[PDB]
DNA sequence: GCCGGTTAACCGGC
DNA sequence: GCCGGTTAACCGGC
């Protein structure tokens, strides 16, 4: 993580830090951004801006297919990059703005290697809902996809938690946590189904003691994910067939 | 539906004004005044009017209906701290957008929004999983003629600084054919359809209606079960 | 504590 | 044309 060594410096940074009232919350992430480019700015892109940047840097190079071969990464190509036909209709006066689906909130590049970070914020007044972390089947693939190409030390996938309550007319922030998700056992990890197949989980709740490498770490998370995909469909009879058979 | 005989009308009010979440509610108040609440405020209505019960149990009693019970009804701590100084706020998960009610027989009304620019896709209309119970809580307390739930897709587009509606559509969930329903799972369990799509074919009963949608859920069930073995177990198991 | 269902929509594959 | 994943997080049962 490129921001870990700075963390403590966020921490001060974002805790006392307000916003306006109209996520509930999205004001902090721009804080966040804002904080970055202040400090690792040669390093901070929101996930559009780095697409439009390492599309301009190739001004000579159009159409979707020349476009992907830009990524050298399958696993990232996957994470990141945008649609055959939003890629084929990128230009200068046309650039990417913001994806509501977009794997990532903030990026960090260095050296060929990648932090994808997202910002994730916290209603604290209220009880507790572990929130969508990412896509079990997206994250499945993505693993898939590192084995197959051999791409174990390429990237990150972290999490930055901006805790808050309501303090008048504007919002403030209480705490904060982070952590790293390839730093957690995997057959730890909760998927709700039902809640489009997100793994949830507060970050302040999340492990960070897993022991393998980082390969290892797919392949558990594979066999965890199968194991609980096996699971939810005999699980499935019983929930929403069963019950409902009498009436019929 | 107390909305279709005034479809019209709404229609006119709306194509050329200026994600965006367009009133509606504003017109449906004017008109038939009585007959139309925000959803939370008819809650709020329904216990400012009897202020003689506290409690949750005794104020899930003033539903007088096991099934409007499950659809309007909030959670029994809410409820318990409700009170005239603390009333509801508006909550997401509430299922209608808007609350017409007469002669004791309610329109749950949804108001969804669309994009002509970007390219269609169905939204979610309702959740597979709480339309099933209420068929099953229609049945088994043979609440047949209560309620409706109906809905008005406004469509818009951008222009420079402003977005124009240039048209709606409206339909009646429980004139559709049940078994034409799309259940897309992953999202969330919802039923996915653009309002001015939905077909309104049907004409048997209602009690026939949720009969047949059980009997559609509980098919669809079955086959999402096993599509997950060949999408997200076949294609791994390899890897371990 | 433990657990999992809802809202709003929104892209892109072949 | 046809088909289905994703993001933001959110409440309340027992």
């Amino acid at each position: 993580s490129f921001i870990k060594p700075i963390y403590q410096d966020i921490n001060s940074i974002l805790i006392g830090q307000k916003v306006k009232r109209p996520a509930a919350g999205e004001p902090f992430e721009k804080l966040v951004y804002k904080f970055l480019k202040e400090n690792l700015s040669d390093l901070t892109f929101k996930q559009y801006e780095y697409l439009n940047d390492l599309f301009m840097k190739n001004p000579a190079i159009i159409g979707h297919e020349a476009r992907y071969k830009l990524f050298n990464s399958p696993t990232l190509l996957f994470l990141l990059s945008r649609g055959k036909a939003a890629t084929e209709n990128w230009s200068i006066e046309n650039l990417f703005e913001e994806k509501q689906n977009d794997t990532a909130d903030i990026l960090l590049v260095k050296d060929q290697f990648y932090e994808l970070l997202d910002v994730k914020t916290r209603n604290i007044s209220k009880s507790a809902f572990a929130p969508n972390i990412i896509s079990a089947y997206k994250l499945a693939q993505t693993c898939a996809k590192m084995i197959d190409n051999k791409e174990f030390d390429l990237f990150d996938i972290n999490y930055l938690e901006v805790d808050w309550e309501l303090n008048g007319e504007d919002l403030v922030c209480v705490s904060t946590s982070f952590a790293e998700l390839f730093k957690s056992e995997p057959s730890e990890l909760y998927i709700n189904w039902a809640a489009a197949m997100q793994i949830q989980f507060h970050v302040r709740d999340l492990d960070q003691g897993f022991n393998g490498t980082r390969e290892e770490w797919a392949k558990s998370y594979l066999k965890h994910f199968v194991t609980q995909a096996e699971q939810r469909a005999i699980s499935m009879i019983d929930k929403f067939v069963k019950p409902f058979k009498k009436y019929i």
